[PDB]
């Protein structure tokens, strides 16, 4: 994951508040998330990969090995299954509960990464540049 290294901020996102709602977050939380500007922190050592997401509404921590399960609590109090897999250099993180799933995809794309959130028919697109 060499090229997703680094501290990245969030520039530009598109269509945000759709996906929130169509993953189930409450008015409130979209509100305040939606004008969140995060910084994402993306570390590796050795098989353990760390991205760290900090803003002013929450800051949160996931450490993981490619393909191996974990739990994860959301920034909106999800409490998640998820596997992060890399799919032809693309970071693909599976976020499963209540029956229900979600797919987040990080990818390089010149000088940005682009995160691409799906949840059903709808997507949002979250781009960011090195801090
Ligand atoms: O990291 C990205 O930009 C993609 C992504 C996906 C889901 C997010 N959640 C979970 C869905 C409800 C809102 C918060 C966030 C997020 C994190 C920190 C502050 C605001 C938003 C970011």
């Amino acid at each position: 994951c060499d090229a997703f290294v680094g501290t990245w901020k969030l520039v530009s996102s598109e269509n945000f508040d759709d996906y929130m709602k169509e993953v189930g977050v409450g008015f409130a939380t979209r509100k305040v998330a939606g004008m969140a500007k995060p910084n994402m922190i993306i570390s590796v050592n050795g098989d353990v990969i760390t991205i760290k997401s900090e803003s002013t509404f929450k800051n949160t921590e996931i450490s993981f090995i490619l393909g191996q399960e974990f739990d994860e609590v959301t920034a909106d109090d999800r409490k998640v299954k998820s596997t992060i897999t890399l799919d032809g250099g693309v970071l693909v993180h599976v976020q499963k509960w209540d029956g229900k799933s979600t797919t987040i995809k990080r990818k390089r794309e010149d000088d940005k990464l682009v995160v691409e959130c799906v949840m059903k028919g709808v997507t949002s697109t979250r781009v960011y540049e090195r801090a």
